[PDB]
């Protein structure tokens, strides 16, 4: 009955302090005034109605151009930590400001994890307070931006807005509704989690896979 997520997205968006938010405690290192940059991965674990709830926090490489040794080996550590998949991808991103590198961000975590893992993925929108007390739907309705409108499309109109400094009712309600479109999306799939051939395969074999995973998911894309 676990409910594994993996968080992603680009640098500054704030996806550890999310990860923090719906655990309700310092889970991830983030800290209030300061930029965070996510170097190894890492997983916490908590719970949201009598399930327990495990979380892994990504290095901000994963979301970047960058093909180095210690990619390949932090994206081994995350396949670990995951295993036998993720329930949950929650692509992070500031409500307003979805860039060229959030869409690097997006087709980062096609090239890590398959193309298919649109299909378990939902995208957060940070800074909800930017609606002006306005509904997210209609924020979406009305966004011209191109590029998001087929990220949100991908995902299935699957979206969630947060405050990272929530308190109280706030964040309680910010936690419930990522938790219902989690409970509606895992409905959906039978409760099934997200696999592919590398959960499968689960140092050398693995680096050798993932290489090659990566340039096919390339292609694709």
């Amino acid at each position: 009955s676990e409910l594994r997520i993996i968080l992603v997205g680009k640098t500054g968006t704030g996806k550890s302090a999310a990860g923090n938010s719906i655990l309700r405690k310092q889970a991830f290192e983030s800290k209030l005034g300061s930029q965070t940059l996510t170097k190894t991965c890492s997983k916490s674990q908590g719970s949201w109605g009598n399930r327990e709830i495990v979380i892994i926090d990504t290095p901000d490489m994963f979301s970047w151009k960058d093909h180095c040794e210690a990619l390949y080996k932090e994206v081994q550590r995350c396949y670990l930590l995951s295993a036998p998949g993720p329930h949950v991808l929650l692509l992070v991103t500031q409500l307003g400001r979805y860039t060229s590198q959030d869409q690097q961000a997006a087709q980062r975590v096609k090239e890590i994890f398959g193309e298919d893992a649109m299909g378990h993925t939902i995208v957060l929108f940070t800074h909800k307070e930017d609606l002006n007390g306005g509904s997210l739907m209609d924020y979406m309705h009305d966004s011209d931006n191109k590029a998001l409108s087929k990220l949100v499309a991908a995902c299935g109109g699957r979206i969630c807005a947060f405050n990272n400094r929530a308190e109280g009712s706030n964040q309680d309600d910010q936690v419930k509704e990522l938790m219902d479109c989690i409970e509606d999306l895992l409905m959906e799939k039978n409760g099934d989690h997200y696999t592919n051939g590398l959960y499968s395969l689960i140092v050398k074999e693995f680096k050798q896979s993932l290489i090659k995973y990566m340039e096919t998911q390339r292609s694709y894309t």
